[PDB]
């Protein structure tokens, strides 16, 4: 109920905004490109007084990720931390008023078609997000999962003041270690969970993301967990054992990853709440 | 006015907040140590979409700074830019509801006695600011100006994510190049204008700051100008010619200074609006 406009955007992100604003000007959906990004006051407040206590965090381990499927489990709204690994960690849960699973799935099919669409989601941070197999993405003979999974997206976007080039490979929840029986019993409507690698060495996973969406009568909740870095539990993913060295040889030490944890938390909060504010209207107008 | 809570504080600043929160716990003025920092929505929006047009900016030249003293001049609320120099530039104007000039002068004399007091002003960013002559601040044979001017303050505080150690030398407005007649005619109630240098290079001025306050029936306006960098017009200040080289040799290129210009704008907006939110209450209880 109490939303509040985000008030800070790094200098490079302000410049990106101006670039994106020029680019989207003559698009059919330009009216959806908006400068005010509102977030829940409660949620933003929770990430202004330091990292979470380690005891309340999760690792990418099988035990930890499956905690998300417990019937009595409901995620906190926000929070970030640095884990031994070293690894950045983010937890969140966003509400999408009036949004359905089908609309949310539509979004992931629709936006990659044009970079300018990707910029509606986060005007200040997003550059481009083309997938490798765009024909597969639009193939109606395939289920959502067959269209999206194993179809590397190459996201270029700022996280804080760092321009990143992330290769995002959406994956079946079960291949990520989520228990199928529990997942079914949790009645989850969809997943955009993925492995992520840096463009620098695309074959080395540096990240697991879990994103589970589930309808309520008044809309939809997205529960998300981000892990970016190195961790022994990541070894179940091919190439991941090389993460620690890759990270070190790039700039990613403990301090840099703790920073990234907070910046990811801000990014996640801004983009998903902003998407929630227009997605149902956008879908109605451009579902076509 | 439409005030809104500032939503972002850099990681190192969040950590400092906690240390500051613990240090202030047992102080009689602890109730004035507050996490929420509200700013004008109108002001903050003006610094979210890039730098100002150079045409609207000022240099620290004698001719330029005196424009601040023209009969019907009123500063815009906010704005930042990088000037040729290279030089970071910030303009602002803040309103202090129900605040008098005496209250504002008292703040400058009272807070430097204890670090904990300095933290009230900006809980997330301020570490300490002892001056060279602390006893001078309480000497009753001395005017506000006599207590402050030529009394070097060694401010340690975050600007953005950068911990800075700044030697602040408040000076008589005339000596910074402002016109006595214009000044008198403008009926300014006070100035906390200063030259600033880096603590590890105390004899090279890298900043001019102008801060002019004037009372009105409903409170007080504070007009502020920050210049941080190198510029030919700074040459009138002893040692200022060495700033270009000094900046080049430390971290400060064009990119760093343009960033610093935005982070200064944010810092200025937060601390001064926040001060405005409690100063009169603080004064009623602790003032003299
Ligand atoms: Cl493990
Ligand atoms: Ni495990
Ligand atoms: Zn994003
Ligand atoms: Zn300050």
């Amino acid at each position: 109920r109490n939303m509040t406009p985000f008030t800070y955007f790094s200098l490079p992100m302000q410049k990106l905004f101006l670039r994106n604003q020029a680019a989207v000007r003559n698009k059919p959906y330009a009216k959806y490109f908006r400068s005010e990004m509102r977030v829940p006051l409660s949620a933003v407040r929770k990430i202004q007084q330091g990292p979470m206590a380690l005891e309340d965090t999760l690792t990418p381990s099988i035990e930890d990720i499956n905690r998300l499927l417990e019937p009595d489990f409901v995620s906190e709204e926000s929070g970030y931390a640095l884990l031994p690994g070293p690894m950045a960690y983010v937890q969140s849960r966003k509400f999408f008023p009036g949004c359905t699973a089908q609309m949310f799935k539509w979004w992931f099919i629709w936006h990659p078609a044009e970079s300018e669409r990707y910029t509606l989601w986060f005007p200040y941070a997003h550059v481009s997000n083309p997938c490798v197999h765009h024909q597969r993405l639009r193939d109606e003979s395939l289920s959502f999962e067959e269209r999206l999974y194993g179809n590397t997206f190459c996201a270029s976007e700022y996280v804080g003041d760092r321009l990143m080039h992330l290769h995002i490979d959406f994956q079946q929840p079960a291949s990520l270690g989520l228990n199928t029986d529990l997942y079914r019993e949790a009645k989850i409507d969809g997943s955009v969970s993925a492995l992520m690698s840096l463009a620098d060495h695309p074959e080395v996973p540096v990240s697991l993301m879990v994103h589970l969406f589930k309808e309520v009568p008044d809309g939809m909740y997205l529960t998300s967990r981000y892990w970016v870095g190195a961790h022994p539990s990541m070894a179940r993913f091919p190439g991941a054992e090389k993460a620690a060295s890759l990270l070190k040889e790039n700039g990613f030490g403990e301090a840099e990853l703790e920073t990234l944890a907070y910046e990811f938390a801000v990014h996640d909060m801004c983009e998903f709440n902003h998407l929630a504010s227009f997605l149902p209207d956008l879908y109605r107008e451009f579902g076509t």
